[PDB]
């Protein structure tokens, strides 16, 4: 799709059998999701944002379908205000920025 | 131009006679820059990000050049780690997201 930026660029994702919506976020290196039951192993990590750092759990090799596109990668789950999809998954669905 | 997201999408901007680099950030509503000196009047605002909230100063009607394109808008100056251009300016240079 081509999405213009007059509104939040929100998309539907299915992760773990749950459907959420999320923001396509070009400035975020990593994908961070709000608290959610994911099965499996995870490693604690911290990321920074504006505002500070947050401790998060990192899940590797998780399948996500973002607007119907499947991709697999790392997601971080933690106290974000909003589900953000960052460049690690954006490259996989082929997402580009044009001006 | 077209920008793929394998690297952080930085552009050069010129603002208040100064050159900086900034990140193009579709997940950000507002543009927020590191502290620098801008002329004029401002007012306090408080912005939330991942990690928390920060207080910033709002300058309205600032001229920025982002790549070779000019825009005039609100700019927030404050304690970010990284200069972020948000959708309020991104819309003015006609930036789209495509997948
Ligand atoms: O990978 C990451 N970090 C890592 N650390 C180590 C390794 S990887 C990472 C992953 C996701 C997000 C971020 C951190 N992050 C944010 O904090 N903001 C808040 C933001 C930025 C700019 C403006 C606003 C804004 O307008 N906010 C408003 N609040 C009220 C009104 S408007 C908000 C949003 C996301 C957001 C929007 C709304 C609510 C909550 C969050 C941006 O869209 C993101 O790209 C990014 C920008 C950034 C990148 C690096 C360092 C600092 C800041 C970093």
């Amino acid at each position: 799709p081509q999405v213009t930026l007059w509104q939040r660029p929100l998309v539907t994702i299915k992760i773990g059998g749950q459907l959420k919506e999320a923001l396509l976020d070009t400035g975020a290196d990593d994908t961070v999701l709000e608290e959610m039951s994911l099965p499996g192993r995870w490693k604690p990590k911290m990321i920074g944002g504006i505002g500070g750092f947050i401790k998060v759990r990192q899940y590797d090799q998780i399948l996500i379908e973002i607007c119907g596109h499947k991709a697999i990668g790392t997601v971080l789950v933690g106290p974000t205000p909003f589900n953000v999809i960052g460049r690690n998954l954006l490259t996989q669905i082929g997402c580009t920025l044009n001006f």
